[PDB]
């Protein structure tokens, strides 16, 4: 009953146990810039005070599928059709030695890792779980991550505590830092489109926003994230790597772009 990324119960078999996973509007997708429909009327994606996470420790845990940080309900995402509220944040990366770990592609090119900031329509629904299966219920932000030559301080707020949550299900708290700094510096350029969650149940309620600019972390930072967490509760451990879904069929969907 426990899905994994590759293997007997890998993403290839999700449709079997999770019908929605074989939906017509699944994510991620390979964004082809030539097919992108320019939309000068798309308002800017503006994260309201994502540099102010309050005072309380944030929860950072291990799913055996990814490292996930928790976010206060005070974080509000503007610029979309409805008002969305940040709920969680996590990562996707490739195995040790690979420089391809993102889920979304750009003209068939994948980056080293991808950051997903999951939001939910708190204006039309009570909770995130309520919106998880509502049309346009969720709103995710996809930040593609490349390997730069300088150390990224924004990400150490998470990479510097990965050893505390090595095994699946372990958790911990971290001093609240500026999440805004995890996003690329310029947010003007982005692609919008209707997608789904990239893990079972694969609900098609996500209104995606994949930024065009990328975020960079040292090759050292990428290795830490790649070789620290395990997917098991206890030993023998098993590298929690290759935790990304492969690009899915676009099935005649329009991918808009702010630029
Ligand atoms: C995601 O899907 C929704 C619904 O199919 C799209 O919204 C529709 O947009 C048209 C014109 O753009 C309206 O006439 C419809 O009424 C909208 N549907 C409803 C019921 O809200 C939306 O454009 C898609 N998002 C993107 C940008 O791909
Ligand atoms: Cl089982
Ligand atoms: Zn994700």
């Amino acid at each position: 009953h426990h899905w994994t990324y590759e293997g007997p119960h890998g993403q290839d078999h999700w449709p079997t146990s999770y019908p929605e996973c074989g939906g017509d509007a699944q994510s991620p997708i390979n964004i082809q810039t030539d097919s992108v429909i320019f939309d000068p009327d798309l308002p800017a994606v503006q994260p309201h005070g994502y540099d102010q996470l309050g005072t309380e420790p944030l929860d950072l845990h291990n799913n055996g599928h990814t490292v996930q940080l928790s976010l206060p309900p005070t974080l509000h995402l503007g610029g979309l059709p409805r008002k969305y509220t940040a709920a969680q944040l996590h990562l996707h990366w490739g195995q040790r030695g690979s420089l391809e770990g993102s889920e979304h592609h750009i003209n068939s090119e994948a980056t080293a890792a991808e950051l997903h900031v999951v939001h939910y329509d708190s204006q039309s629904y009570s909770s995130l779980s309520e919106a998880a299966q509502k049309p346009q219920g969720l709103a995710v932000l996809g930040i593609l991550i490349e390997v730069g030559e300088t150390e990224n301080p924004a990400y150490d707020h998470i990479l510097s505590r990965l050893h505390e949550i090595r095994y699946k299900d372990q958790k911990t708290s971290v001093p609240p830092f500026s999440v805004r700094e995890l996003f690329p510096q310029q947010l003007e350029q982005f692609f919008r489109y209707n997608g789904s969650l990239t893990t079972p149940p694969c609900y098609q309620s996500v209104l995606w926003t994949v930024f065009n600019r990328r975020a960079q972390i040292s090759m050292g930072q990428l290795e830490k994230l790649q070789e620290t967490l395990s997917s098991t509760e206890e030993d023998p451990s098993e590298p929690l790597v290759q935790n990304y879904r492969v690009p899915q069929p676009l099935n005649q969907r329009t991918i808009f772009a702010s630029f």
